[PDB]
DNA sequence: CTGTCATCACTGCG
DNA sequence: TCGCAGTGATGACA
């Protein structure tokens, strides 16, 4: 196994496939038939003062016990299924990071995507890093500085870009989620659906 | 309670 | 097809 070290400005982050092409497929299978994802006011936005869908399916599952913020409202994340586990399990035995939680997004394809963000770190563990493990259709991915964004940016720091991969991990550590902003941009020529499964430590 | 700060995804272009 | 510029109500925080 080969990890590719994504180094930049403030921007420290590890990718591999790290299920081969056999497991990911049965893997994939298994997340298309079991996941539950959210329905109605949690699968809708505002956004500049307008509604929208959240261009994507959304679900949480994590330990039990455990709650969690979503825009002021608390909520508790789905107990783990086999396959979520047997994804965590390995994600920790090769890196040694442990997880209670996970964020799993759906693109029915490329018009599915999600813009610009920083991942929210107020009741993450403070220093943790976030494990992104895909499967499906691969996606572009990419990181833009905190200070190369908008018309007349402060500074020009290059982008950075790769697909993810069916099977693929991308560790992102501190403090890459400080100064870079991450998206999926819509690809239109992608038909194919994908799933990425975002796990964090959560404080408790 | 107040005031600052960051934030989400769309439309309408080019 | 890609992606820029412009669009604010809401919650976190001190
Ligand atoms: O689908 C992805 O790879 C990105 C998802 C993501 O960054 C998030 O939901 O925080
Ligand atoms: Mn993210």
């Amino acid at each position: 196994m080969s990890w590719r070290h994504i180094r930049a400005e403030g921007l420290d982050s590890s990718y591999t496939v790290l299920f081969g092409k056999a497991e990911a497929d049965e893997i994939f299978q298994e997340l298309e038939k079991e996941v539950e994802y959210f329905t109605g006011a949690l699968a809708r936005v505002q956004v500049f003062g307008k509604w929208h869908s959240v261009p994507r399916k959304q679900a949480t599952y994590g330990d039990a016990g455990l709650t969690y913020t979503f825009s002021g409202l608390t909520l508790s994340p789905k107990p783990w299924i086999p396959v979520l586990e047997r994804i965590r399990d390995h994600v920790s035995g090769v890196t040694g990071q442990t997880f209670n939680f996970v964020l799993i997004n759906r693109y029915k394809d490329g018009s599915d995507h999600i813009c610009e963000h920083r991942d929210d770190e107020r009741e993450l563990a403070p220093g943790s890093p976030i494990a992104s493990v895909s499967f499906g259709a691969s996606r572009d991915f990419v990181f833009r500085h905190k200070d190369s964004r908008g018309k007349s940016p402060s500074r020009r720091v290059a982008v950075v870009r790769l697909p993810l991969a069916h099977g693929s991990l991308l560790m992102m550590n501190h403090p890459t989620n400080t100064h870079w902003y991450h998206s999926l941009p819509v690809r239109k020529k992608v038909l194919a659906p994908r799933v990425n499964l975002t796990f964090r430590k959560i404080l408790l």
